[PDB]
DNA sequence: ATACTAAGATAG
DNA sequence: CTATCTGAGTAT
C-alpha cells in the first residue's frame, strides 16, 4: 500500500508557503496513521521525491492537493504542467483534496494549447483522464459539485474534515497560559471587497490595542467605502507552528467572515485560534448555527459588539480564563475522535 | 580616542568601487580632523587592517556604514559575516552611518540560522547586542526610526549631513570653465515604476542634446505608462570620481527626484554636480523646501520647466554664469564652515 | 579567471 | 504593498 501525494500547482520544500506547508503537514498526519505515503514534488528534498524519479504507477493511491492552474504572467510554471504530466500518466482513480472552494480540479490543457509555448506540451501529455473522486473540506457537497460541474471525470464527492490535520497531529500541543500585550489579533492577508470591509470593521478604530499579523501592509486599505483613521499595528508573517503561540499573546483572537467558507468549511484557523490561550471570537457570519462552539458569547456581529465583549474579557480574568476553559474542552471533545478521524481518512480513500 | 570604522557589507581595498571610495573617503576625512582612524576588514592593505588581526576592544568608538545583507547565491558573505562577528565582540556602543534609506542596520543571524551552512556559525558570534546610535544623512529622523522598527538595540538617532566629506576634504577644488559639448547631462542607473517615469519625464522627447552616463540602456525603457520617441544619448559607466569633470560637460546636470532622498536626503550627487562648471538644475520634488539653493530658477518641474530652463541658459552665456556663480559661493560658504561640520561629527560619535 | 553586486521575485 | 524568500548574474 504505497501512497502518493502532490500539490497540483505549488512547489513543495519547507514551511515558508501555505501551499507547501499543507502538503507536507497531510503527508505527515497521513504517514502517523500507519500508511506509506511520498510527495512527489518538481525536485528531490527533505520531504521530497522528483517527478521525474518515480513511476506515478508505483503507487496503489494518488492523492492530489488542490491549487490553482492559473499561469502566471502567462509563463509556464513547471508546478502546475509537471504535477499534470505525472497525474496523465496515472492509471488509477485520483483522491483531490478540496480545501478551497476557489480551486476545483481543472484541465490545464485548454489554457495551455493557446499559448506561444504551447509547443512544448501535447494533449495527450497533460490532459488527465482518470476518474476523479473529490474529498471536500466543505460539508456541503452542492456547493463542491457546482464547482466541478466543469469537468466530466470527477465522479465521486465526498465531505472530510480535513483542516483537523492540525490537531490530530502527533505532537499536538494545547498553549500554555500566556503573559498577555494585546487586546485583539488576528493574522491574514489583504482581500478586497467585502473582507476589506469585514477587516476595516473589526481591526480599526476598535480603540483597542490590535495586531494584523501576515502578509497585510496598512496602504492596502484604501477603498473610499470602508473609511478608517486609526489601524491596527502590522506584523510580518509567522510560521505555521507559531500562529497559535503568536495568538496566544493576545486576550482574543478573531475568526472574520468570508463568502466562500461561511457556514461550510471549517478552516485551519478556526483550530490555530481554538488551540491558543487566546479566547476565539467569531463573526457570527462565518458560523451561523454556532457549529463551532455552543455558546453565544463566543459571537460577534459588528465592532460595538467585538468591543464590548473584549473589554468584559481584559477585565474579568476569570470570565476570560471560563470562556478559555470551554473553548479547550470543546477542542479536546472533537481531539478525543482520532481514531475515528483517521478511519474516515482511509475509508474516504479507498482503504 | 581611538577610532575604527567598517563597512557591514563591502569589502574595503581602494577607490576602485562605490563603497570603498565611501569608505576610504570617510577615513580620509576623519584623519584630516586629526582624529586617530583605523579601517578594519577583511584582508590589510594601504588603507586597512585585518578583521582577524586587531581586537575591536581597543577601539573606543566603532563606526559602522550602513549596508545590506544578502547572501548573494545563497553562499555565505564573508565581508558581511566577518564584519557582524566583529561587532558582536564590541562591548560599547556602536555607531551606524544611514545614507541610504535601504539600508536599515539589520542583524543577520536570524537570516544565518535557516542556512544549509547556518553550522559555520553561532548564534553567539553573530548576535550583536551593543546598543545603536544611527547618525542618519537624512534630515528627517522619523523617516530613519521607522526604518529601524525591527531592531531593537537602535536607541539614538541623529542628523549630520555626511554626504558633505567630498567638499570638505583637504583636496577638493572646484571645476574651471569647460568647452561645453552637451546641453543637459545626467548620471546614475535605471530601477523600474516611478524611477524610470521621472527619467523620461526630463531626458527624453526634449530635443535637447542630452547625455545620460552609468549603469544604464535605452531597451531598459518599455513601461508603456511613459512612452518616448527621441531617447537621449547614452555613454555608460566613467570613472569612480570624476563626475565633477564628466558633469562640467554639459551647460547644466540634473538631479531627478526619488521617493527615497525627497525632501530628507542631500546625495553625493548634489555636491559633485554643484561643484562642476555645470548649472544644476533640481526636480522641485527632491527639495521643495529650497533648502540646497535658494532660488527659484536652479529648480524645475516637469519637461516644460526644463527644456525651457536650458534654452535661457544657451540663449544667455551671461545667465549661465551668474546662475553657476551662485551655486558656487554656495559650495563656498559651506566650505568656509568646515570647522562647524568637523566639530559636529566630533559631537555626532560622542567625542 | 577574478571580484563585485548597494537585491529581485514572490507571497496572499 | 512590502516583508519575506531565494540564491548568481554582471563588471573587470
Amino acid at each position: 500500500m504505497k501512497i502518493a501525494i502532490i500539490n497540483m500547482g505549488n512547489n513543495v520544500i519547507n514551511f515558508k508557503t501555505v501551499p507547501s506547508s499543507e502538503t507536507i503537514y497531510l503527508f505527515k498526519v497521513i504517514s502517523e496513521m500507519g500508511l506509506n505515503v511520498d510527495i512527489i514534488s518538481l525536485k528531490n528534498g527533505v520531504y521530497t521525491k522528483s517527478f521525474d524519479e518515480v513511476d506515478v504507477n508505483d503507487y496503489d493511491r494518488l492523492i492530489v492537493v488542490n491549487s490553482s492552474i492559473n499561469f502566471f504572467g502567462g509563463k509556464p510554471n513547471l508546478a502546475i504542467l509537471s504535477a499534470q504530466k505525472f497525474m496523465a500518466k496515472y492509471k488509477s482513480k485520483i483522491y483531490y483534496l478540496f480545501t478551497d472552494i476557489r480551486l476545483p480540479f481543472s484541465q490545464s490543457w485548454p489554457n495551455v494549447k493557446n499559448r506561444p509555448w504551447a509547443y512544448l506540451y501535447t494533449e495527450e501529455e497533460l490532459l488527465i483522464k482518470s476518474p476523479i473522486k473529490v474529498i471536500s473540506q466543505g460539508i456541503n457537497l452542492d456547493i463542491a459539485k457546482a464547482a466541478h460541474k466543469k469537468v466530466d471525470n470527477v465522479i465521486e464527492f465526498e465531505y472530510f474534515p480535513i483542516e483537523q490535520y492540525k490537531i490530530h497531529m502527533n505532537d499536538f500541543q494545547l498553549s500554555k497560559p500566556t503573559k498577555k500585550t494585546l487586546d485583539v489579533i488576528y493574522g491574514g492577508s489583504f482581500r478586497s471587497g467585502q473582507r476589506e470591509s469585514k477587516m476595516v470593521e473589526f481591526l480599526f478604530d476598535t480603540g483597542l490595542n490590535i495586531e494584523f499579523f501576515g502578509n497585510a501592509r496598512e496602504k492596502q486599505f484604501k477603498n473610499p467605502k470602508y473609511p478608517w483613521t486609526k489601524a491596527p499595528v502590522f506584523t510580518g508573517k509567522i510560521p505555521m507552528n507559531m500562529v497559535s503561540e503568536k495568538n496566544s499573546q493576545a486576550i482574543a483572537a478573531l475568526i472574520i467572515g468570508d463568502k466562500n467558507y461561511n457556514d461550510n468549511f471549517i478552516t485551519l484557523r478556526v483550530w490555530e485560534t481554538m488551540a491558543s490561550d487566546a479566547v476565539m471570537l467569531i463573526d457570527e457570519e462565518f458560523d451561523t448555527k454556532h457549529r463551532i462552539i455552543n455558546d453565544a458569547r463566543f459571537y460577534v456581529n459588528n465592532r460595538a459588539e467585538l468591543i464590548d465583549r473584549v473589554n468584559e474579557l481584559k477585565h474579568s480574568d476569570v470570565l476570560r480564563k471560563e470562556m478559555l476553559s470551554i473553548q479547550h474542552d470543546i477542542l479536546n471533545k472533537t481531539r478525543a475522535k482520532k481514531a475515528e478521524w483517521q478511519d474516515a481518512f482511509k475509508k474516504a480513500i479507498d482503504l
